[PDB]
């Protein structure tokens, strides 16, 4: 994850909303969080009106999303699911994120 493409490198509600204006109805990228302002960022996807904000859990570098915060890349995670779809850690519905935003 040098850089990524969905995530443009942490940027804020400006960039990211700007192009979650209304492009497709299920985008999805990062948002530079908080806590003592270094990693920990917030992933951010327009539900087609809204945008969603979800929280990332890290610890000393790696994420926590799936895995009980052992695995590492995001890259890894997020592909196994670009491929698939987030059933929203629920039942009952569901969604998938095949739309990021860049500018690769």
């Amino acid at each position: 994850l040098q850089d990524a493409e969905w995530y443009w490198g942490d940027i804020s509600r400006e960039e990211v909303n700007e192009k979650l204006r209304d492009t497709a109805d299920g985008t999805f990228l990062v948002r530079d969080a908080s806590t003592k302002m270094h990693g920990d960022y917030t992933l951010t996807l327009r539900k087609g009106g809204n945008n969603k904000l979800i929280k990332i859990f890290h610890r000393d570098g790696k994420y926590g999303f799936s895995d009980p915060l052992t695995f590492n890349s995001v890259v890894e995670l997020i592909n196994h699911y670009r491929n698939e779809s987030l059933a929203q850690y629920n039942p009952k519905l569901d969604v998938k994120l095949l739309y990021p935003v860049s500018k690769y």
